[PDB]
């Protein structure tokens, strides 16, 4: 049993589970949001076809990898011939598989080479060496274009960068002049419309009254809401004492499970009359047994108390944040308004990616919202959100769904759908929150039938899809011919890291 | 193919891999940490006992969810003898193993019987039903203090809550007097001494001075830092640009692996003097070629131009936030400060169960903490840890580590049990961080050799431990007298929520 030299990962390779090789183009890095956008955007196609550095590491290139890879191959081709005069038979479905994939590689190489040598006419892909701020190529263009399954989106930052990569968004929205497109380069010129406009200067008024941000545990809210239909005085005391009680009891209860059935329907049956012993929650129970409040404590004091008795903890278990409250009091500065109004931008971006990935509409989201009197409505319903600490999402949901055929929909849509963009949207933000720039995201599905995958933390398109169209079909690809469709017919556009097929071709001992 | 009724699952039991049955008796909800504390700290063993209603829910007793397994086991063994006068030896295996586990079942609802109905005089299990606010049985406390495994600690919230049920806290400080032993019950009456108040105090104190948090991200703070070094009114301009510039791109660089080194030493390699693909990065460049800054822009401004030419995206991708910094701007009330206090409690409570947990020390690290000096130097060092935006577990280590012999540890924590105490107090404090009570909590190590083991999401005991200990060994086990001992012999206190040997007599 001779050991391989034949890696078991290869960057840009995937090998199916029929010995067929792919070679996956980078669009950008990521799973399914890119972690580049702006002036970073060739990052990934420039390493693909130049290499690049990286934190003081040098990326090489595809040509360079599969070329090692080719050597490895290489190497133990000769070495199952050498050990075939000592076992004349024994590793011959190896050896042809291992040929296989030597041929194809060589081919990929190939087409590379002469990409670059012969197709380049225009510099289209030489741009990503030599250019300031590279584009991506016309082919990488067509197939985003055409893609079904991943959009970009284009948002309104206040301090917008021009240097905008991804050209045929889903999402877009009306932008300043950027300070880049001005001489001093200091400065962005304001435009005094759409949707960011409204939603930047509602939130942090050009008076510059802050916006309070009055965010509450679920326990809290309950309490202060119920809290605003007494006063100070009031008591639990006199000889109406035990009616008093009931109805703090039900109208407690009332507003807790209105407040949980959002999250769960099982808390419609959630009773505060009883503990969990079913002994009754009364005047004697509370002040004479538990010994936890009396006639003249305050009903604030009555509400603890009753809840301590009647509600497991299990109940209080928060729902993960969302990224519209971050631990932050108030609004209080332009930028903070800034970065408000990009989270509600980007979960409008969320909201269309979903309709059109899931066929439900194919409008821009962002022309709608952009018009009067929607952007203004939508500003002002999320300032007022959030000075009630009310959930945001919901408030976006319910204006889409007030205009939902305006929107390109045929029906609103459900509390499962609304469930699913929020999900999709506190991930994806909280992937990309630490950007510089803010202008575009590039959003991928690879759950879902398309010509975009993910592989290697990499979004990416198939190599040959790319060559096809980069060299307008003038180079007919050969034995290469059904790569493509063969690596649709997978049960995902999700690949796997490793190839599995690589080490599995050895199990016969 | 006859269709058994034997369930695969069953609350509070366990069968082991040589067809032992345990049951468990749960103290708490929870896997590591306990979910209920002070006044419901008895729900689970009310539940055990007697059964309860939860959210509208009816949960059964362990005797009545036994009883129906029982029910079931003698269906299947009927279900095999009349088959087996058609194939006399086709089910010997099932049927053995299954005539095993219903021996057992059947002793441990006899145990649970005769425990209440004649070996409770003191009313010990059925003051669970009965009392105001129970108290966990007297045989669990016994456990709880024998454990070598699982550990209450008990902490000083402001508005402290006199109904802690965890009699035996390993970490525990001085607590003002709860308002529950005041005539009207709304207020607590404050001590002016130790760690909870010192802590309180310094952190937002009587003044109303707020205490500001300056917590940046790493790029703003990078950013800051070297911005401190310069005016707003310098420029890279004059005849000395390039020199100027180079000085502005050695300071950035030099703080940015400055503070990246810390969380990975990758980046001492980080160059900030080329792009990606060798171009220099000098003033030519970025004003005349890129055209993104000039001979008049802020410092700043270069400063940005500079990091996104030349830094990757994925540098920036922060740590996981620490429980001290949760996105205020600063301490201003005294919930705020009652809120952080509590932190810093709970964090020292962590190290406490660390260092007993693994041997290193039995000592009250509460008890130090509480006195003088140290109560005020730790909530001095805490406020500037705030103000500077500094990590704040390491500020904790530092001080025990200064004090390592008298907290009763031989030598100081090492940088691996650090991080190991930091994970343990992060993921403990996010599950508990919405409990209406802090003053005490249970925490159990069930990858530790001890009486107190996870199972089903339940924080528990074994049922014979407590029978006897409950008892007082009158009433010996007969046939279950070594179970007990044959759980420890397992390798973990981990246990299985689904049972191993009643589901996989299905497959073969």
């Amino acid at each position: 049993v001779i050991k391989f030299k034949e890696p078991e990962r290869c960057d840009y390779l995937y090998v199916d589970e029929n010995n067929k090789v792919h070679i996956l183009l980078p669009i950008v890095g990521g799973d399914e949001i890119g972690l580049d956008n702006t002036c970073q955007t060739a990052v990934e196609l420039i390493t693909f076809f130049y290499g690049s550095a990286h934190s003081g590491v040098t990326k090489y290139s595809a040509e360079h990898q599969l070329s090692e890879y080719k050597r490895q191959l290489e190497e133990d081709i000769k070495a199952i011939n050498s050990q075939k005069k000592i076992s004349p038979h024994a590793y011959d479905d190896l050896l042809k598989e291992k040929i296989e994939r030597l041929q194809q590689i060589e081919k990929y190489i190939e087409l590379i080479q002469v990409l670059k040598k012969q197709y380049d006419e225009q510099n289209d892909i030489r741009q990503l060496r030599t250019g300031g701020i590279p584009q991506l190529p016309s082919g990488v263009k067509e197939i985003i274009k055409s893609s079904e399954n991943a959009f970009a989106v284009r948002l309104s930052p206040y301090d917008n960068d021009k240097f905008t990569r991804f050209d045929d968004p889903l999402f877009n929205v009306k932008r300043n002049i950027s300070k880049y497109d001005t001489p001093s380069r200091q400065a962005p010129i304001p435009i005094y419309e759409g949707l960011g406009y409204r939603l930047r200067s509602t939130l942090f008024p050009e008076d510059k009254t802050p916006t309070p941000i009055n965010k509450k545990s679920l326990r809290d809210k309950v309490k202060s809401t119920v809290l605003s239909h007494y006063k100070d005085e009031d008591r639990i005391d006199g000889e109406k004492k035990d009616e008093k009680l009931n109805e703090l009891i039900t109208n407690l209860q009332n507003e807790l499970v209105k407040e949980l059935v959002k999250s769960d329907p099982q808390y419609s049956k959630l009773s505060l009359s009883k503990d969990p012993r079913g002994k009754e929650i009364n005047y004697d129970y509370l002040v004479n047994s538990l010994m936890l409040v009396d006639n003249d404590s305050e009903i604030g004091d009555w509400i603890d108390t009753i809840l301590d008795a009647t509600v497991d903890s299990t109940v209080w278990v928060a729902q993960a944040s969302s990224p519209f409250y971050d631990g932050a009091k108030e609004i209080s500065s332009d930028r903070d308004a800034d970065k408000i109004s990009i989270r509600v931008q980007y979960l409008l971006a969320e909201a269309n990616i979903y309709c059109k990935t899931n066929k439900l509409s194919d409008a821009n989201f962002g022309e709608f919202f952009d018009k009067e009197p929607h952007a203004t409505e939508i500003a002002k319903r999320v300032k007022e959100g959030f000075t009630q600490g009310a959930d945001i999402e919901p408030i976006i949901y319910d204006y889409i769904n007030s205009n939902h055929a305006e929107l390109g929909l045929k029906s609103p849509l459900t509390g499962k759908q609304q469930q699913e963009i929020t999900d999709k949207f506190t991930k994806h933000y909280n992937t990309i929150k630490e950007s510089p720039h803010f202008d575009e995201f590039f959003v991928a599905d690879p759950d879902k039938k398309g010509n975009i995958f993910s592989h290697q933390g990499r979004i990416s398109c198939h190599f040959l899809d790319f060559f096809t169209r980069q060299t307008k079909g003038k180079h007919p690809l050969g034995d290469l011919a059904s790569h493509q469709e063969a690596l649709q017919e997978g049960t995902s556009n999700r690949l796997h890291h490793k190839n599995e097929v690589v080490a599995q071709g050895y199990e016969k001992l």
